[PDB]
């Protein structure tokens, strides 16, 4: 068993590089525009297994103080979730600690499509 050596920011790069080919280059600029600005100086400096629910809470509280809009809040949470999904896929973590973290009472962007909803 490999220990929790992989820092989340190092992992976000490894996740992002391969994912540019699935999301598209212009879309990818925006995902990493959110990564290095929001997720890296918060959760990225932290180790992948040290990401507890408190860290996702402090992140969502920060988004309020940033004054980020309904779409931005949900999308940056989606990026964290998607990397943690792939971290279960790589068996780095047993459970996605952002899976219970969704957007508050608000919907998506009438501008920006790819609206994930049941």
């Amino acid at each position: 068993m490999e220990p929790s050596k992989l820092s989340y920011g190092e992992y976000l790069e490894s996740w992002f590089n391969t994912k540019r080919h699935s999301v598209g280059i212009q879309t990818a600029k925006v995902l990493k525009g959110y990564l290095n600005s929001r997720i890296i100086p918060s959760l990225g400096n932290i180790k992948l297994a040290k990401l507890t629910s408190l860290h996702m809470q402090n992140y969502v509280n920060s988004l309020r103080d940033e004054g980020l809009k309904r779409g931005t809040i949900e999308k940056i949470i989606k990026v964290i979730r998607n990397s943690l999904e792939h971290a279960i896929d790589l068996e780095l973590i047993t459970k996605n600690v952002a899976a219970k973290t969704k957007l508050p009472k608000a919907d998506k962007e009438e501008l920006e499509h790819h609206h994930h909803h049941h």
